[PDB]
């Protein structure tokens, strides 16, 4: 695994694909979303986005439901407590990404090996 991906996964119990799902959700801030539309926008593949959504639903970040007119389509819903939890997570991950870069820059500013 990548070092920053491993650092985020160890700290938050969720991988960078889940952070990308939550980032897209925050960039499109609403009470409701379509899983089909999230799959179309994200760079990750359909089953990767499904696994990230599955993990985030199991971790209670949002609620999954079937569409009532055509059950092939799936929605994702965000309650007021979930909205605050998503902003809190995204800010803490951004803080850890920043601090990880600050440690890398400090290690490169420090003396190198012979």
């Amino acid at each position: 695994m990548d070092k920053l991906k491993s650092l985020i996964k160890k700290e938050f119990s969720i991988s960078f694909e889940e952070f990308a799902v939550l980032t897209y959700i925050s960039e499109n801030k609403e009470k409701e979303y379509y899983l089909k539309d999230i799959i179309n926008h994200l760079n990750y593949k359909q089953p990767q986005v499904v696994k990230a959504v599955k993990i985030l639903s199991q971790e209670d970040y949002f609620d999954k439901k079937r569409n009532e007119h055509d059950e092939r389509t799936v929605l994702i819903l965000v309650n007021a407590q979930q909205r605050k939890k998503i902003e809190s997570l995204l800010s803490r991950v951004n803080k850890r990404i920043t601090e990880a870069n600050n440690e890398i820059e400090l290690l490169e500013h420090h003396h190198h090996h012979h």
